[PDB]
């Protein structure tokens, strides 16, 4: 082992601002390490047989795996739009709500007020929330 190298730096008395970087800083430093983890357990060579392989036997797989990853992507992403559903059964809860009885008034003016009070600091989530994407 005549390759020596210094490396061995470790942590020093300067990243300690933004604990977050130190993390990103420590990472790098795994990755390099992590990369010979693929070419020091193995035999060695044995990725490339594997990945040659399945060139070489390229006639199966995908075919069964074919309509699987259709359902997994497509159930994966499936927000739907909700909306219709909860309207649907809040709509009918309005019109339902009316027939039994109507919003007595008083109690909406107090109530709205009750609202604006608890709106506070909460608005800010709602609010960003409102009017945005997903972010």
């Amino acid at each position: 082992g005549n390759r020596s190298s210094h490396s061995r730096l470790g942590r020093i008395e300067a990243d300690s601002e933004s604990q977050e970087d130190i993390i990103r800083n420590i990472a790098r430093h795994l990755a390099q390490v992590g990369d010979s983890m693929d070419r020091s357990i193995p035999p060695g060579l044995v990725n490339g047989l594997a990945l040659q392989l399945r060139n070489t036997s390229r006639s199966e797989e995908d075919r069964n795996r074919d309509l699987a990853t259709a359902l997994e992507q497509l159930l994966q992403a499936y927000p739907r739009d909700m909306e219709k559903e909860k309207t649907m059964l809040v709509l009918a809860l309005l019109l339902a709500k009316k027939v039994a009885s109507h919003t007595p008034s008083l109690l909406r003016d107090v109530f709205h007020t009750t609202v604006n009070f608890i709106n506070q600091n909460l608005r800010t989530y709602v609010r960003s929330l409102a009017r945005n994407g997903m972010d």
